[PDB]
């Protein structure tokens, strides 16, 4: 069996998720080490590499913004999407600078440092808030992930830690890659970062399924789905034993063949 989609609407607590994985505490936890590596990869893709354009769609954003910090320097507009309405509400609390919003300042500061300290935290945060115009529902398992909502074909589709959680099997994972491709313009970029060989992840006592994929199956599915791989990186760093049973993480950049 595998976690049903509806479980994300009801049982995925966005504040608990942020507390458990993104607090970015002084302790050199496995979670903070992964967060740092993700940030470095995202900086390399968006600011160092030529990954830019008018529109980036972030798929399965959850309640997080860390994956958009470097992207807001390179894209006029960023659209954040998720299957969960609760997650999108928590994201909107940060976007609207509400009092109950999650404290992203340690991560924001870290991203500013990476980029050369050209700007400081508040200026960086304001650039992200200005870039995010739409907060949409999405279902990666559907041929139209965004439903009846129309969007121009995007220059880039980004998905961090979403596809392993949303796809119950390898054929569904390959179809989800094809479905994301429907949102991309020909030659547009696909950026995926996710756990390798992970069959579950936890949010406190709440268990969530994950599709356990190795690097070869991820690369094969991306090629089967109609992309060409630009680069593929595997990091050996895994989450704490209490959080997930992954054997590292991967990051890839691919281009949609027309
Ligand atoms: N079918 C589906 N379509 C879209 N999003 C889905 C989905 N099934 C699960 N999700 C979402 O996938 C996310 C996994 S958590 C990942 C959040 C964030 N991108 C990060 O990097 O931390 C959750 O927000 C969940 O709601
Ligand atoms: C931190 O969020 C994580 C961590 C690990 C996994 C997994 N697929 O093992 C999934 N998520 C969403």
């Amino acid at each position: 069996g595998f976690t049903s989609k509806d479980t994300y609407l009801s049982h995925f607590n966005p504040r608990d998720y942020l507390e458990k994985y993104y607090k970015f505490g002084s302790r050199h936890s496995a979670e903070s080490q992964i967060l740092k590596h993700l940030l470095k990869n995202l900086f390399k893709i968006f600011c160092l590499d030529g990954v830019k354009g008018d529109l980036l769609i972030d798929i399965g954003s959850g309640p997080t913004i860390y994956q958009l910090l470097s992207a807001c320097e390179s894209f006029k507009e960023i659209v954040v999407t998720d299957y969960s309405d609760q997650n999108l509400q928590e994201l909107e609390k940060w976007l609207k600078a509400a009092p109950a919003a999650f404290d992203w300042s340690p991560v924001v500061t870290y991203v500013c440092d990476l980029e050369g300290n050209r700007v400081k935290g508040p200026e960086k945060e304001e650039k992200l808030r200005q870039a995010v115009k739409q907060v949409l529902k999405c279902d990666v398992t559907q041929s139209q992930p965004l439903g009846a909502v129309p969007l121009p074909p995007a220059d880039c589709v980004l998905s961090t830690l979403c596809l392993d959680a949303a796809c119950p099997d390898l054929p569904t994972y390959c179809r989800a890659l094809r479905n994301l491709g429907s949102l991309l313009k020909p030659g547009g970029f696909l950026v995926i970062m996710d756990a390798l060989k992970s069959s579950y992840y936890m949010i406190g006592e709440q268990k969530f399924s994950s599709l356990p994929l190795g690097r070869e199956a991820v690369e094969a599915a991306v090629k089967e789905a109609g992309y060409t791989i630009e680069w593929f990186e595997v990091i050996s760093q895994s989450y704490s034993s209490t959080m997930a049973n992954n054997e590292g993480l991967f990051s890839l950049v691919a281009r949609k063949l027309s």
